[PDB]
């Protein structure tokens, strides 16, 4: 099955600006400042270039410069309708992109002379933060969401083609983050932001919304976005990150996010107006259901982000928003989709998936092998540098197997390293760890080896390992506390599964496997091919498991655990 | 940035008596024949009101009524020395300004007793007509420029901060102007007067003079002032006006002059011992150099004159010498410059720019909107009036745009009005016209749109469009002989550009952008996007191109073209 396969760099920072011209040319606009320019495919998106877009097509008069603005075609009359993100103005092609383009004016006309800056004075503004304008009810209406930060999102409407405008009723909300443990501190504030909407089999429009919360929230509406229901959590796992939904030619619900866990809030997280650190936005995730969305497959990593361990991560080539966050699709065949995704020039990304990849049942994996593209593991150094980014150092290392050979394992250890430790923000990131992505499911069988490095080990060095249902820091030690299913290898007095109150002993200095065979809400558990034990379900959750998380659990610089291949399959 | 701001008005015409006291006090004397006055700014240059000299400073024993003498700071002493524009005597200060003021006596002495009009007879009295004291050589000379009408520049030296003066040995001249076409007379002949001298940074003074060539002309001194070089044409092209030049604190020069072609002399020019009439005094430019002269950016237009289209112009509130030129500056922070410049009440001005401005690579403006403050369209009335003018009307006039809607735009047509010729000087300035300022480069791209008016046309009628390194009368057809590069929209047959042999038809009934691309020795040429045809450069510049003219070319009444927006871009 093919693998997801990075194609270019966006000339933007995703979510806005992609659209396909014809079947075999798609472009990705931009923010920038001068004359309009995209980035260009001519051969169904596997390469690409720069071009200046031609003189009917209008500058960013909104927008900001890292952002492109949105880019829709109307099914109805096959042209094209242009938002920014922010500010600026509505425009309507005639003669497609590279036609003539027109100017919604505050009376319901359209401007010709828009060049004319006395004649931009009477340009319909629309307001807020939107996202994508989406055509609904048989092309007959569109709907741009926009939000407040925190105020919540409504809906723009037009009901001819964008001409003119009224404002949905009510929209989407969500509550603000309460601090309790673990958090020592409250999350920044977003009430329901970024919203993405899909129209369903039935008519209702589902929109998919960004929160404080550990999840999305959505709300449904029966009138085409005229008023909303009440808001309530959606199964998709994520934080103060952008959702995308989108459909297929087949009716398939794609649904792309940034499906991770942050780390708790620390002491000085501020009051929640603003962020005060980004600690969740390194991967990006894709979920499909063929069956308006009662079930869904996948939930697979797209990536991980390139430069996540590194100690210059949050400055590197200028400090602005960077990651794997936000994301717009354009389906490519039957099988390919196109993704734009995550922020700053050296992070965002062009990348083809396959669904039958999202639709796959196995993975597998080994630490040296697959390290780089397959496994975080990042820990942070907790000094807030750039813009509410930490620099990072990678929590393991590989090192040479000591059964001899060729194969580069991973250590994954309680570090003696002061730089991961802030005592005024109260954290403490010494807990090496690595966690991995599966395809989702209810059921399933995980395996692992692993071996006990023979140095000095602390009281309670060990391994806390943990299937969840979203990505959990490397180390991030509440992750079992969330968890599917967890259980700890404690190495001393010698080394033993606890599983519930039963413990099993194993050698130490040895290459052992272990087995997690899950169904419902019951996991058994085997060593080295025998049955030891069974696990009661910690949490239950929406969706299944589709990551295997392990951290170390010294409290004092230990020898640890290394860590060799892991392989899933799931029904 | 800003764009210049009008001040004040200053109490004497420009050229000599501003001042700056301290960091936050700045003065502009006066000519007054009364008790001496001055206007003065305690807020840096901002704000401004007259006030009377103390009982301490002479009056103007010499001088003339509309023209301060020059107040000049010896940068080791810390005190002031003065001088008039002609006659009267040189005059120290001890205790500043507003101190104690001592005049020099032909054996070099000191007088204190000035007000005694028996001790005035012996004192030290320079001759000629006297531009700025400057002092030089780490502040151990002093220079005073001055000039006689047909005889030329010399300076006036002193190497003891006044006391004592010798003349150059030499100094500045330049050539009679000759009457060739299209002139059909002489100018009026001025031999390099009205010098300003800078010091360079290797130790030549660089003295700069107007003349009755196109261009100012200059010389350079090696041995601070005794002997200079021959002389030769500058790079700031003018006739008859004057320069001035300055250094900023952190090295920069700043140049000032009026950046302008004089009208072609006519037939009733006279013989050249004075002027008959000033057609190119309506504006004042500004450049910088960085690097002692060898580059300069700017030469943008500083203001034009109000009063520039009027039909009184000559005559209203007296006929005195009136327009933009002459200028003096004082720096007023690391960005802003503050310039009196101008003649007659009317007219002077005290301006502040700021270099950031200067340093600017676009500009763009629309006709309907733009037309007061940026755009030159007169012609004259030629009729001799007042001393040495004409009075003027607006050549060309705002209309509707055919599009509908409010902008309104500039009809640009030959105009049926016979107040406009003049059979015995053999002048018709019946071709209206229209030119706009840029900030200068050598490669630019320069857009303007324009529309072909729904009305009768003559066989010749069309628009002559020229880039220029100077500001020529909106109403000068010559304007295309002197241009870096000219071309012609013509109407008839049916309508279409000549860009060399090459006619490129465009319709008539709508707006059309034409696109100016120039680069070395070559434009090119586009029409509403597509490239159209190249020019070849017509006449090289010292400088680059900072305008571009448009002159209406029927030779019959008729309708004419709409202008609306130009835009330019340079150092592309
Ligand atoms: C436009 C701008 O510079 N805004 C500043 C910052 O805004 C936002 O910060 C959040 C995180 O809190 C997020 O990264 C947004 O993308 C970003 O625009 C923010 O630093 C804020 C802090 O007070 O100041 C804003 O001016
Ligand atoms: C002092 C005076 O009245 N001078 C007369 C005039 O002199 C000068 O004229 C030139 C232009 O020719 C210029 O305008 C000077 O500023 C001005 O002083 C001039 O009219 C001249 C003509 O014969 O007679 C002078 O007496
Ligand atoms: C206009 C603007 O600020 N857009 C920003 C948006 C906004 O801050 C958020 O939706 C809360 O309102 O989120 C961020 C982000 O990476 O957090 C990137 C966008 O550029
Ligand atoms: C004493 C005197 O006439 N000064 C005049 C000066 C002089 O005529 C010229 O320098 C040729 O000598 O020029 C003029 C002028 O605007 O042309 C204004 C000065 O008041
Ligand atoms: O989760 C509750 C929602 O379930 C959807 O299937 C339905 O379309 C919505 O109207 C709402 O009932
Ligand atoms: O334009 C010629 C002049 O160039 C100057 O740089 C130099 O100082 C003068 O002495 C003279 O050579
Ligand atoms: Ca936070
Ligand atoms: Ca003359
Ligand atoms: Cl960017
Ligand atoms: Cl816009
Ligand atoms: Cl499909
Ligand atoms: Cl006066
Ligand atoms: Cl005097």
């Amino acid at each position: 099955v093919p693998e997801p396969e990075v194609v270019a760099t966006p000339p933007a920072d995703a979510g806005r600006g992609l659209i396909r011209v014809d079947s075999r040319e798609i472009r990705h606009y931009s923010g920038t400042r001068k004359e309009p320019d995209y980035l260009v495919s001519r051969d169904n998106g596997k390469t690409w270039e720069m071009k200046a877009a031609p003189a009917g097509y209008p500058p960013n008069y909104g927008g900001i410069p890292k952002e492109s603005p949105a880019i829709v075609r109307n099914p109805l009359t096959r042209e094209f309708i242009r938002v920014q993100p922010i500010g600026g103005f509505v425009f309507l092609s005639r003669g497609g992109l590279d036609g003539k383009w027109l100017a919604v004016t505050n009376d319901g006309k359209l401007e010709e002379d828009w060049k004319d800056p006395e004649k931009r004075k009477n340009l319909k503004k629309l307001g807020g933060i939107m996202r994508t304008p989406v055509f609904v009810n048989k092309g007959r209406r569109v709907i741009v969401p926009f939000h407040n930060m925190g105020g919540g999102t409504k809906f723009h409407i037009s009901d001819d083609g964008g001409l003119t405008w009224h404002v949905s009723r009510n929209g989407v909300t969500s509550p603000r983050h309460e601090a309790r443990p673990p958090h020592q501190g409250v999350r920044w504030f977003n009430n329901a932001v970024e919203a993405t909407v899909l129209e369903m089999k039935d008519g209702t429009l589902w929109a998919l919304a960004r929160t404080s919360q550990d999840q999305a929230w959505q709300a449904f509406s029966k009138d085409y976005g005229e008023t909303w229901s009440k808001p309530e959590p959606s199964r998709f796992f994520g934080t103060l990150t952008m959702n995308t939904l989108g459909r297929l030619d087949d009716g398939t619900i794609v649904s792309l996010w940034t499906n991770t866990m942050a780390l708790p809030e620390n002491a000085t997280a501020g009051n929640g107006t603003w962020e005060d650190v980004f600690t969740n936005r390194d991967s990006h995730h894709i979920a499909m259901s063929g069956d308006e969305g009662k079930t869904w497959y996948g939930f697979r990593e797209i990536i991980l982000d390139e430069h996540r361990n590194h100690p210059g991560y949050a400055t590197l080539d200028g400090p602005e928003d960077r990651g794997k966050h936000q994301s717009e699709m354009v389906q490519l065949d039957k099988n390919r989709i196109l993704i734009s995704l995550g922020q700053h020039k050296n992070h965002r990304r062009l990348v083809i998936v396959d669904r039958r990849w999202v639709g796959a049942k196995t993975r597998a994996t080994q630490t040296g092998k697959d390290l780089d593209s397959q496994w975080t593991i990042h820990t942070y150094i907790p000094q807030k540098k750039g813009h509410c980014s930490y620099n990072r150092k990678p929590s393991a290392e590989l090192v040479q197997d000591p059964s001899g050979g060729t194969k580069k394992v991973l250590q994954i250890k309680r570090l003696d390293d002061p730089e991961l430790v802030n005592e005024k923000s109260n954290v403490d990131y010494r807990n090496g760890g690595a966690t991995w992505n599966f395809p989702n499911g209810t059921t399933g069988l995980v395996k692992f080896r692993f071996r006990v490095v023979d140095g000095e080990q602390a009281d309670d060095s060990g391994l806390q390992v943990s299937l969840t249902d979203r990505l959990f820091n490397a180390c991030d030690s509440t992750t079992k506390d969330y968890a599917l299913f967890t259980f700890p290898i404690r190495l001393k007095p010698a080394p033993h599964l606890l599983l519930g109150m039963k413990k099993v002993p194993f050698t130490p200095g040895a290459w052992h496997e272990i087995s997690l065979l899950w169904q419902g809400g019951q996991a058994v558990v085997s060593l080295d091919g025998k049955k030891a034990g069974t696990l009661k379900m910690a949490n239950k959750s929406p969706n299944g498991a589709s990551y295997i998380h392990f951290i170390s659990t010294g409290s004092q610089p230990d020898a640890g655990i290394l860590l060799d291949t892991v392989n899933a399959r799931v029904k």
